[PDB]
């Protein structure tokens, strides 16, 4: 019975021909942000499928090939997620045991040209745009984002409300594995890492899925006990503080690091036949902090413009969020051509309760306090998409 790192090291040890089956190589990939949820969800899916296929649950059922879990960033970028590093360390998962974009490229390359690369999607429900020339078919989906209504024949196809995608993935596999306690012990830090970060320690965004996943982990981690002590929750709380503090730690990173470490890119279609290429970076410190750590406002904005140019963006949006003395705060910063950015912001400013504090929409760079603190990137993107649909051309 291989542990997660043992499973990953086994995959790394195999020829691509023993991973593939009948000229199909199957992967599981999260979204382009490569956050805790995307990483935990992909590894969990792949690992649980492996245990299922090898065990007695899948008797009279059959088939099953390996699924390679993919993290959709360059290998070097992993260390920018200090929370994820901590969680991987708890399970003794080494970076050299993981598969990144470089590895997926090597897989597409070192396999036969006639081999199909099929993907399970977790933590998104359409293929990441950067992988659309690598992935031939989507074969299953487990996600908790807005349903784009693609790949309707996917098996499974779970797109449902959840604090964490990881909860949905775990509960799906837990049922198939008949609650296999060893699997639960072997994945718990990864699963709980995602659930607890995504729900702020089961205090926000909680759904039935997350409650059930947590209940299941608690039962296993406690073991046989005559009564339930406070220790389990105390341990979860200490674990949460470690992961949260590390997610909140971007000291020592470059501006480019900060912009790329929790980043999503979209192309909006409008009335015009050329869409809008837009990138949104989610950041855990406020603009004044970022300026102070990066040589001041001018230097920081220069680095943002460089990032925008490098990624081919019409518009770059920075979304900051933080907590101090119990209260949430957010900011929204936009960089782009003055015409497009003015129109976009004027159309979302009421909903997002935006208040200008720096720059000028007419200059193409403007900075806003966002008093709608409930609106995350998941909400801001559709608002901007709708705003863009109303622009003329
Ligand atoms: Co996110
Ligand atoms: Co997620």
């Amino acid at each position: 019975r291989k542990t997660v790192p043992e499973f990953l090291a086994h995959l790394k040890s195999l020829p691509i021909s023993k991973i593939a089956s009948n000229d199909v190589l199957t992967i599981c990939v999260g979204n382009e942000s490569a956050d805790m949820d995307s990483i935990a969800s992909a590894i969990t899916y792949s690992y649980c499928q492996y245990i299922y296929n090898e065990g007695t649950y899948s008797e009279e059922k059959k088939k099953g090939s390996f699924i390679v879990p993919i993290i959709d960033i360059p290998r070097e970028d992993l260390s920018l997620r200090r929370d994820v590093m901590y969680v991987l360390e708890k399970l003794k998962i080494k970076e050299e045991e993981l598969f990144f974009i470089e590895d997926l490229k090597s897989l597409k390359q070192n396999v036969s040209q006639g081999t199909e690369l099929n993907s399970y999607l977790v933590d998104n429900n359409d293929t990441p745009k950067n992988l659309k020339n690598y992935i031939d078919n989507v074969v299953g989906i487990i996600d908790h984002h807005f349903d784009l209504q693609k790949h309707l024949d996917a098996e499974p196809r779970i797109v449902k409300v959840s604090g964490s995608c990881s909860s949905l993935v775990f509960n799906y596999w837990y049922e198939k594995l008949q609650g296999d306690r060893e699997v639960v012990m072997n994945i718990a830090p990864l699963l709980m890492g995602a659930i607890l970060i995504d729900t702020s320690n089961m205090r926000r965004k909680v759904e039935e899925s997350d409650k059930l996943a947590i209940e299941r982990c608690q039962a296993v981690l406690s073991g046989a006990v005559n009564e339930v002590s406070a220790q389990g929750l105390e341990d979860s709380s200490e674990f949460y503080k470690e992961i949260k503090s590390r997610k909140n730690d971007i000291k020592g990173f470059s501006v480019s690091d900060i912009l790329k470490k929790d980043y999503k890119q979209f192309n909006f279609q409008g009335k015009g036949h050329k869409g809008l290429e837009i990138g949104l970076s989610s950041i855990v410190k406020r603009m004044s902090w970022l300026f102070n750590e990066h040589g001041g406002e001018a230097d920081f904005v220069n680095q943002c413009r460089r990032f925008q140019a490098e990624r081919g963006l019409d518009v770059l949006v920075l979304l900051t969020s933080w907590r101090k003395a119990g209260d949430s705060h957010r900011e929204l910063v936009i960089l782009g051509d003055s015409n497009v950015v003015r129109e976009l912001i004027e159309r979302v400013s009421d909903k997002l309760q935006l208040q200008l504090f720096g720059g000028n929409l007419d200059g193409g760079v403007a900075m806003f306090k966002q008093l709608n603190v409930e609106a995350t990137r998941k909400q801001v993107v559709p608002y901007l998409e709708e705003a863009y649909s109303n622009l003329e051309e």
